[PDB]
């Protein structure tokens, strides 16, 4: 059972120093082709432009991108997912100057750059195949 | 050194569940009578409506009282203040439905009853004679 209910969407207030702590664990075996998903949001509304969004296939790998004037741009990718079948995981999301640096169980995964500035991310949500324990937003 | 500046204004959303936590460590020793000063505002602008003052004069007391309309309401007290001369602490208020849960180094010193939703907070202020070394806000 969720500590918060998934789709978890959370009003933000992000700037350089931020850091998005989410803890919650897969919801089915990785053998099941489970996913997750985080979306930095500029507005409340689901429509709104992306600054980023993070896109994890538990066991395959986490698909990137970011959505400006309601069109997808160029995804990016990493097959670098530590993520362990069936424990809580720790995805932190760390808002510097020039990217958001994305670490799983404390391992650094990727660095996606800014195309927009991070404080004008007004919502965070957190989606997908996860039971959520708990959601911070650190400075 | 101070890991934030102080005042530190802080745009929140804060909802039933939600917990402020607030790590630093007063910048003058007892015996010159620091304070430290938390403020939910229902805006950013300090004269708006405050839903909660929290002001402690450490090794004193604390001083809680709610602004509407822009008149303070009848100020709370409790001499309860476990703050250790010198040291970094560590105040958590979580908001529950009806009142805001004041822990002072895990240790529970007081409720203050909502008078209006703590949904209506929408910045945070942490203010007065303190270093601070990271705020958080987790549900």
């Amino acid at each position: 059972m969720s500590s918060l209910p998934v789709p978890y969407k959370l009003p933000v207030s992000l700037s350089v120093g931020s850091c998005v702590i989410i803890k919650g664990t897969p919801i089915h075996s990785f053998i099941n082709d489970p996913q997750l998903q985080v979306d930095f949001y500029t507005d409340m509304d689901e429509d709104s432009d992306i600054a980023f969004r993070f896109r994890v296939h538990f066991g395959n790998h986490v698909v990137m991108n970011r959505r400006e004037f309601g069109i997808w741009m160029l995804e990016e990718t990493t097959d670098y997912v530590p993520f362990e079948d069936g424990k809580q995981f720790e995805l932190c999301i760390y808002v510097h100057y020039n990217e958001y640096e994305i670490k799983v169980n404390g391992i650094r995964i990727y660095g996606f750059v800014h195309r927009i500035p991070p404080s004008f991310v007004k919502m965070v949500q957190v989606s997908r195949d996860i039971s959520l324990t708990s959601v911070c937003v650190c400075n």
